DNA sequence: CGTCGCCGCCGCGCGG
DNA sequence: CGCGCGGCGGCGA
């Protein structure tokens, strides 16, 4: 096979590399790598190395990496550019793997672990590590086994061995309901003392050294606790055995609030799953406990136990160990679904970076670009110092707040990357500048043509048309990958809707799910078989369809994020190719493109309908437009349609056959105007929205910029079995809004758009009556706990203290002097509740860590003093009044003459 | 060390 | 609750 690296590190003058050899075996080597850097030379000397501007360079080969680094410093002291890859391990990887990397995931050791630490005196601080580690479950991807290390004797209690038999039994049998599919995969090892446990762990770690190290909060907890506990018991050199090269560093993350010291293990790539999940999942959650994320992702119940966790080992060691094992598997199950590890490996190997660098698009793009340029013997520029400067972004149209019955949206495919490709925006393609007219002049096509030679953006920039820049070239490759995966995703989604439809008539039989590839549209043959299947098989197929969809979503949306990050990186000072001329060229062009097509769509539809000056485009944001279709529907007449799907077909056909061709012509004209290198402004129909035929639903409404709701029947070619609410910006979409409130506000909107004013009034009235029965968690707001110490004055709110910080301070006073109460962690999420006047907490609100029940100490008092009225007024009624007034509806029935 | 736009809540200090 | 301004949180692109 083709060799591929596992991990790479620079230690002084040595590259330490772990890799898979041609035989598929893990090896390690130390290389005294001689790096090269470059300096400009006279045009009058022979060379094959040139910078991106075509200036000739001479290669400087160094005896070792430290010499190379010192040369950089001397070049700074002289005042001359030191060119080339100054991250010597990226140069090493480029030299060693001078080909597209084919990796075999089965050869890569992915370790998933978690630890248990019994602690009576509060949260066990990793940097102190003063309490015994009493359980480690370490899953190994290569062995496919859960290795369980269990402490039997501790200063906090001596316990019996864990029973695998009881762990397999149902909870109703007194068991732990450890899923049957992993029972045979548990290798259980009890220990009489913590020393032997840790020594055996390290020996085990030596035999099965993780390449990818993951788990839940392992970077902030498990890793530093294990390292520090071992350091406390045995000394540093023994702790350093967690690194295959025996080197570690104790380092902080730079922020703007506080600091936390994490452990860098040289020769391992740590990908904490919480960090994988936060970057790649495209959610914001009220809580990031594994219980919460597991319930959300997998619909599994919370791990249930009595008393505090600090007493669990003592009271019920059986369950303690089982819940440790189950916690590991749940991360595996989340990954099986989301596929973030797979995504990380893909991106990592593509860029030829340390895998853990996927968290950093700047590092990723820096390495992609460097490899692309090196292939052509081109030399990258030195990174420079730049002051942070604000620059303009997208255009957003101000909508007229109103109901909107029929709506068709259109959206530009991958806007910013396509602008980069169309215009040819790249560091080395800058051709010069032209004299800019006000942007509206370009929008209305009244400004003089920018250039007859070069490709232009209305910010004044000009670019070469003779050849593609490295940015367009490299961004196009990832874009194409993205497109493929989006194709798989949408097809899985369409297939899902076919299964949903079929589920309306399940056939009563014993049968199996069809063996199909969900990434491809179901054939007619498959459709007919599905029409003959039982609910059991259809539901299992739907589950499989939805899993394929999720897999496709992960692959596509994060490649989208990566290509969009290239456009953003051009506006970040740490990017090697930082250039505000290029970042602004993208965004200004975007503002022109949007407003230009607004004009064209308006001009086109006015002609179709025989009017003048009327606005059809009601809204737009960045690259999408929302077109009112009322008049199109009205021109045929609502009476003429058989059912909802019929007018949906009609709008789909009208958008695909009349509007899209007009949109294309309008954009082809803009391309010529700007003299761009390649027409790539592709604006397709996205949504078809409206109320059900014959109903009193309003279809959609806008309250303002980035705030609207639509009743969608068709989204980029996916015809839904049941209409789906597209809601943006409104309170239903915010992680800060109470759960039950999100739910009720969503149902109010559903009723408004699908059913009408009377249905909405019927629901509101019922919610208002029953609201006081809602569980306190379901009605708590959520916020992030930032800068607590800034607003802490003696335990009481300082000047300008935010509401939620006030709540935290109230909580702190209430729990003061209590070792075992959950402390609020700076930066993490809190639930927030209003408190009625004259409560014992001595303030108007209280906040506690999210995802958890509030400590039993103050729960009863919180539940008794919760201010439901404030809750109902602030989180529900005020948002609802905002919706309804915008939609010109009343949520409460107004009095009429009929009341006699 | 991808970006900007822009919403609503809140504290504050008004606003004769 | 009448109002904007700045801080904040949190999405929407
Ligand atoms: C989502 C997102 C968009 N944008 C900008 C760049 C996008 O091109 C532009 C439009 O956003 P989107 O329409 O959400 O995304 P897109 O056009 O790039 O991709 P798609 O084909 O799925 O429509 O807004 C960002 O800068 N960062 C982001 O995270
Ligand atoms: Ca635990
Ligand atoms: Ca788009
Ligand atoms: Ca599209
Ligand atoms: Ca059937
Ligand atoms: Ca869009």
């Amino acid at each position: 096979m083709k060799e591929f690296y596992l991990t790479v590190e620079q230690i002084g003058d040595s590259i330490f590399e772990r890799y898979i050899d041609s035989n598929g075996r893990e090896r390690t080597r130390e290389v005294e790598y001689k790096p090269s850097l470059f300096a400009h030379c006279p045009e009058s000397q022979a060379t094959k190395y040139f910078d991106i501007y075509g200036k000739p360079c001479t290669r400087k080969l160094f005896a070792n990496m430290r010499d190379a680094s010192q040369w950089i410093k001397r070049m700074e002291d002289i005042g001359l550019e030191a060119l080339g890859m100054d991250d010597f391990k990226l140069a090493y990887l480029s030299d060693t793997y001078n080909y597209e990397i084919k990796y075999d995931h089965t050869k890569i050791r992915v370790a998933n672990f978690d630890i248990e630490v019994t602690s009576p005196d509060g949260f066990p601080e990793p940097s102190q590590a003063k309490h015994p580690i009493d359980a480690i479950t370490h899953y190994d991807s290569i062995d496919d086994r859960f290795y369980v290390f269990d402490l039997l004797n501790s200063p906090y209690g001596n316990v019996e061995e864990w029973s695998i038999e009881i762990a397999a039994k149902l909870q109703e049998q007194g068991g732990d309901e450890v899923p049957s599919e992993i029972i045979d995969k548990i290798i259980y090892m009890p220990f009489d003392n913590e020393k032997e446990l840790l020594m055996e762990y390290l020996n085990f770690w030596q035999q099965k050294t993780p390449v990818i190290l993951t788990g839940w909060n392992v970077e902030s907890f498990a890793i530093p606790y294990v390292y520090n506990r071992i350091k406390n018991i045995f000394g540093e050199s023994t702790a350093k055995r967690l690194s295959p090269h025996r080197k570690t560093r104790v380092k902080v993350i730079e922020n703007m609030y506080g600091s936390r010291e994490i452990i860098t293990l040289f020769g391992i790539s740590v990908l904490d799953y919480i960090d994988l999940y936060k970057k790649f999942s495209f959610t914001n959650q009220p809580s990031y406990s594994l219980d919460y994320i597991s319930e959300f992702e997998l619909n599994v119940g919370k791990l249930k136990y009595d008393g505090p966790i600090s007493k669990l080992r003592e009271s019920n060691h059986q369950r303690y160990i089982s819940y440790n094992i189950i916690a590991v598997y749940r991360v595996l199950q989340i990954d099986a679904k989301r596929q973030f590890i797979n995504l990380s490996l893909d991106m990592g190997y593509y860029a030829k970076i340390q895998i853990q660098s996927v968290f950093s698009p700047i590092k990723t793009w820096d390495a992609i670009i460097f490899n692309s340029l090196k292939e052509q013997n081109k030399v990258i520029p030195q990174g420079r110092s730049h002051p942070v400067q604000p620059y303009p972004g997208a255009f957003v149209k101000e909508p007229i707040p109103n109901r909107y019955k029929y709506v068709m949206s259109f959206d530009l495919t991958s806007l910013y990357p396509s602008i980069i490709r169309q215009v040819n925006i790249s560091p080395e393609t800058i051709a010069g500048t032209f004299k800019v007219a006000p942007l509206h002049d370009y929008i209305n096509a009244v400004a003089e043509r920018p250039s007859d030679v070069y490709s232009c953006s209305p910010n004044g920039m000009m670019y070469y048309k003779d050849r593609d820049g490295v940015v367009p070239t490299e961004i196009t490759k990832v874009f194409n990958q993205r497109k493929e995966h989006k194709g798989y995703m949408l097809a899985a989604q369409r297939n899902g809707e076919i299964i949903k439809e079929a589920l309306h008539n399940p056939n009563l039989s014993v049968d199996e799910p069809l063996d199909v590839d969900y990434r491809f549209d179901f054939s007619d043959e498959i459709k007919e078989k599905i029409k003959k299947l039982s609910a059991k098989s259809l539901n299992e197929m739907l589950f499989r369809a939805q899993r394929t969809e999720v897999a496709g979503m992960t692959a596509q949306i994060n490649r989208k994020l990566l290509i969009n990050s290239l456009a953003g990186a051009l506006g970040n000072v740490w990017f090697r190719y930082y250039d505000l001329r290029n970042a602004t060229a993208i965004t200004t062009f975007g503002q022109m493109a949007l407003q230009w097509i607004e004009r064209k769509v308006n001009e086109y539809l006015n002609e179709v309908c025989g009017t003048e000056g009327e606005a059809f485009v009601l809204y737009g944001d960045t690259d999408s437009i929302y077109v009112s279709a009322d008049k199109i529907i009205d021109k045929v007449g609502e009476s003429k349609f058989r059912d909802t799907n019929h007018w949906v077909d009609f709008l789909d056909k009208f958008a695909r056959e009349r509007m899209e061709p007009a949109i294309d012509r309008g954009f082809r004209e803009m391309c010529e105007y700007m003299n761009n290198k390649q027409h790539l402004m592709f604006m397709d129909r996205e949504a078809i929205a409206g109320p059900p035929l014959g109903s009193k639903g309003i279809g959609g409404f806008w309250t303002g910029k980035k705030r609207y709701a639509l009743n969608v029947w068709d989204m980029e070619g996916t015809r839904y079995a049941e209409p789906k609410l597209k809601i943006m910006g409104l309170e239903t979409q915010k992680s800060s809004t109470p759960k039950a409130v999100q739910k009720a506000l969503k149902e109010c909107i559903r009723r408004m758009l699908q059913e009408g004013e009377e249905s909405l009034q019927e629901y509101f009235k019922e919610f208002e009556k029953e609201f006081r029965q809602l569980n306190y968690i379901s009605i708590a707001s959520v916020s992030s706990a930032n800068n607590i110490a800034k607003y802490d004055v003696g335990g009481f709110p300082g000047p300008k203290c935010p509401f939620h910080i006030r709540g935290i301070l109230t909580y702190n006073r209430a729990i003061k002097g209590n070792i075992d109460a959950p402390q609020v962690v700076e930066g993490e999420k809190v639930y927030v509740l209003p408190l009625r006047e004259g409560n014992p907490f001595g303030d108007k609100c209280i906040a506690w860590p999210s995802g958890t029940e509030i400590t039993d100490l103050i729960k009863d008092d919180v539940l008794h003093w919760m201010d439901y009225t404030v809750l109902l007024e602030k989180t529900f009624i005020k948002p609802l009044e905002g919706f309804t007034s915008a939609a010109k509806l009343d949520y409460e029935k107004k009095a009429s003459l009929f009341d006699m």
